[PDB]
């Protein structure tokens, strides 16, 4: 979309943020807010990005889909407090999440890392 395009769902405000934050990881390459996350790596790359202690991506394996999720869903609420909307197994089995639910949920993270302390990393 070149300068001029009117309001369009594509490239949602939330997405962008993740596209910039997740930037750097491997395999993540956030392309959508449904499947790209289903894997779990993405979500994990979010918590680690700021707090690598809480969640360890390096350890996590791109093979584990239910784990990557089950973990975040726990770690997040554990420290962050963002209650999980669905279990890892329910997110690893489902064919595809719900745009809305996904965005709404993800937001929680952003709203928390939207204006994080100025202390550069």
């Amino acid at each position: 979309g070149s300068s001029g395009s009117s309001g369009v769902a594509r490239s949602s405000k939330l997405l962008g943020w993740c596209q910039r934050q997740t930037d750097g990881y491997a395999g993540v390459n956030v392309t959508d807010l449904t499947m790209s996350w289903k894997s779990g790596l993405a979500l994990c790359a979010i918590i680690h990005r700021y707090r690598p202690d809480l969640i360890d991506f390096d350890s996590l394996d791109e093979q584990n889909v239910e784990k990557n999720n089950q973990l975040a869903f726990d770690i997040a609420e554990k420290e962050l407090g963002i209650s999980p909307i669905m279990t890892g197994k329910e997110m690893a089995s489902v064919g595809e999440p719900d745009k809305l639910s996904m965005v709404m949920y993800l937001t929680q993270f952003y709203e928390m890392f939207k204006d994080s302390g100025p202390s550069s990393g």
